[PDB]
């Protein structure tokens, strides 16, 4: 099922909770993967209205399915917070530069 789409992409529900959980494992142990190195603080600059507290994470989500493991990470992440609650789902399609734009 489609339960949000970044661009082109769709992603379900379950996308999502397999991506967050990758994530914060990662968060928690306080290792990270990928030239980017992520998961890494997302800081709110766009200002979304989450309704979650700060602060934020952002871990690559990926269209082909499969987990994130270092490597290209597209535009898009899902966002946790320190408690493991998820914020959104957001993408680097259809801003300019490095902003984002939620996934509808
Ligand atoms: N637009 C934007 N980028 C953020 C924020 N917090 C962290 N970043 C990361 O900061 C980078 C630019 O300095 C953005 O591309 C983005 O990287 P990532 O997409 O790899 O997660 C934020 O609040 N807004
Ligand atoms: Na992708």
């Amino acid at each position: 099922a489609c339960d949000y789409t970044c661009g082109s992409n769709c992603y379900s529900s379950s996308d999502v909770s397999t991506a967050q959980a990758a994530g914060y494992k990662l968060h928690e142990d306080g290792e990270t993967v990928g030239s980017n190195s992520y998961p890494h603080k997302y800081n709110n600059y766009e200002g979304f209205d989450f309704s979650v507290s700060s602060p934020y994470y952002a871990w690559p989500i990926l269209s082909s399915g499969d987990v994130y493991s270092g490597g290209s990470p597209g535009a898009d992440r899902v966002v946790f917070n320190e408690n493991n609650q998820l914020a959104g789902v957001i993408t680097h399609t259809g801003a300019s530069g490095n902003n984002f734009v939620e996934c509808t």
